[PDB]
C-alpha cells in the first residue's frame, strides 16, 4: 500500500496580519500538522504557542529569498504559504521550488495576474472575462493616454487610472484625469509601478470578494464575502486596506454566484492553463455587481484581509485546513473533504488614530477575556517586554460567526468591549448595508 500521508507537518507562514493568525488559527487545528512557523509574525501568533511560533528573519531580496529559503531547507518545512502579494509577484514560488519545498500560491509567472493590472485585462478580454472597457498605456505613451482621456471613451463619462504595478486613482472630471496621468507616467509618485499605467471605466455597484482554492485543474469557491474598504462609517472617507468582512454576502445569491463561477473563475483556470501558466492557490477574485451584472475589479492570488478572518470561521469542523492546502499543491482538490457550516460569519478591524493617514505606534494593549464565540486575529501587533503593543494601522479584527448575520455581527462588537488601546478607531457599521 501507498505510504501513510506525513501527519507531522511543518508549514512556513510569510506575513505578519490577520490574514496569517486566522491561518495559522486554523492549521494548527490540523492532525496532520506538528509545527507551525510565522514569519515574522506578529503578537497574535505569538501568544498562540503550542505549535504556532514567530520566526524573526528576514525573507532576503528576490528573485532569491535566500535567507528564508535557506532556513527553511535546513528546518524541512514541507510547505510554504506567502501571505502578501510582493512574494508572491516577486517569485517566492520559485525560489521554494528550486529546493523542492512545495508553496501554496501562484508561479511567478501565474502571480501575475496581480502583479501587472495591464496583463490581467488582456487576459481578461483574451478569455471574454466580463471587466470594464479599458486601454494600456506605458510610461512612454503619455501622449496616448491624454489623447485618449480627450475623446471621451466611456459610456460612463468617469474613467480609473491605475499603475499595472504593486494606486489606483477616480478622477471625479476629465481635469483630474489629466493630472492623474502625469502624476503617475512623468513625475512616478509610485515608481517602477507606473511603468504602464491602465485606464478603465469608472462603474457603479456593490462589491464582492470570491475567493477560491485552486489545484490548475479543480476551483472550489468559498462563500462570498462583502469588504469594507472606506474607514468612515456609512462607506465614506479615505480608502483602506479593509475595515471589516462579512461572508456570505445575502448579496451574492444563487445566480449571481452561478455567474460569476461560470463566467469568470472557471474561464479563469482553464485560460491559465491555456495560456501556459496554470494557476495554483488562493484566487482572490473581487467583482464590482453592476445593472448589467458580474464585472471583475481585480484579481487578487492569495488569500484576502480582513476576509480570511471571517470565512476562517466558516470552515466546518470536519475541514482540515492543511489537508485543503497540500491537495491543490499536489493536485488533488477534487479528492478531498472541503465544507462550510451554516450561519455568517463577520470580521471587525480595530485600527491606530490617523489610519489610513500617519498614525503612532507602540500603545500598550488592554486584551480581556472576549466572549464564548469570538475570536481575536491580530494584524499590527508585537510582543515586548510581557506586553502586547500596536504595530501597525490595522491593529486586529474581533471576529465571530452565528446563524444569523445580526448575531454573529452583534457577537464581533461585543468583544470589542474587551479590547481597548490609546486611539483605537474601528467602524460600528460593519455589515449594515445586508441587515
Amino acid at each position: 500500500a501507498f505510504p501513510q500521508p506525513k501527519s507531522d507537518l511543518s508549514i512556513l507562514l510569510l506575513g505578519a496580519g490577520g490574514r496569517e493568525h486566522a491561518l495559522a488559527f486554523k492549521l494548527a487545528q490540523s492532525s496532520r500538522v506538528a509545527r507551525i512557523v510565522v514569519c515574522p509574525g506578529n503578537g497574535g501568533t505569538a501568544l498562540m504557542g503550542g505549535k504556532v511560533s514567530n520566526l524573526a528573519l528576514p525573507w532576503g531580496a528576490p528573485p532569491a529569498f535566500r535567507s528564508i529559503v535557506e532556513w527553511a531547507q535546513k528546518e524541512n518545512i514541507d510547505l510554504v504559504v506567502p501571505g502578501p502579494e510582493q512574494p508572491l509577484v516577486d517569485g517566492v514560488e520559485g525560489a521554494f521550488k528550486k529546493v523542492g519545498i512545495p508553496v501554496f500560491g501562484p508561479s511567478p509567472a501565474a502571480a501575475m495576474l496581480e502583479g501587472s493590472k495591464s496583463l490581467s485585462k488582456e487576459f481578461m478580454a483574451r478569455h471574454n472575462i466580463p471587466t470594464a472597457a479599458f486601454r494600456s498605456f506605458t510610461s512612454t505613451q503619455y501622449e496616448d493616454a491624454v489623447a485618449y482621456i480627450k475623446s471621451k471613451p466611456f459610456t460612463s463619462g468617469r474613467s480609473v487610472i491605475k499603475a499595472s504595478g504593486l494606486g489606483v486613482l477616480i478622477p471625479e472630471t476629465d481635469e483630474e484625469a489629466f493630472a492623474a496621468l502625469k502624476s503617475v507616467m512623468v513625475d512616478k509618485e509610485f515608481g517602477d509601478a507606473g511603468d504602464e499605467v491602465v485606464v478603465e471605466e469608472y462603474l457603479s455597484g456593490p462589491e464582492i470578494s470570491v475567493l477560491a482554492f485552486s489545484d490548475g485543474y479543480t476551483i472550489v469557491p468559498m462563500p462570498a464575502a462583502q469588504d469594507h474598504k472606506r474607514i468612515g462609517e456609512g462607506d465614506t472617507g479615505l480608502n483602506t486596506g479593509g475595515m471589516g468582512a462579512y461572508a456570505p454576502a445575502p448579496i451574492a445569491t444563487k445566480e449571481i454566484m452561478e455567474r460569476c463561477v461560470k463566467d469568470v473563475l472557471e474561464p479563469t483556470i482553464k485560460g491559465m492553463r491555456e495560456d501556459g501558466y496554470p494557476f495554483v492557490g488562493m484566487l482572490f477574485t473581487g467583482f464590482m455587481i453592476t445593472a448589467d451584472g458580474p464585472r471583475v475589479l481585480e484579481y487578487n492570488v492569495r488569500f484576502g484581509d480582513p476576509e480570511t478572518q471571517a470565512l476562517m470561521l466558516l470552515l466546518d469542523e470536519q475541514t482540515d485546513l492543511a489537508e485543503v492546502l497540500l491537495a491543490c499543491v499536489e493536485r488533488r482538490l477534487d479528492s478531498i473533504k472541503l465544507g462550510y457550516k451554516q450561519g455568517y460569519a463577520v470580521s471587525v478591524v480595530l485600527a491606530s488614530e490617523g489610519y489610513p493617514g500617519s498614525y503612532p505606534k507602540g500603545l500598550p494593549m488592554t486584551l480581556n477575556p472576549t466572549p464564548e464565540g469570538v475570536e481575536v486575529f491580530h494584524a499590527g501587533t508585537k510582543r515586548s517586554d510581557n506586553v502586547t503593543v500596536t504595530d501597525g494601522g490595522r491593529v486586529l479584527a474581533v471576529c465571530a460567526s452565528a446563524p444569523t448575520l445580526r448575531a454573529a455581527v452583534d457577537l464581533a462588537y461585543s468583544g470589542i468591549s474587551q479590547i481597548s488601546f490609546q486611539g483605537q478607531t474601528f467602524r460600528r457599521d460593519i455589515a449594515y448595508r445586508a441587515l
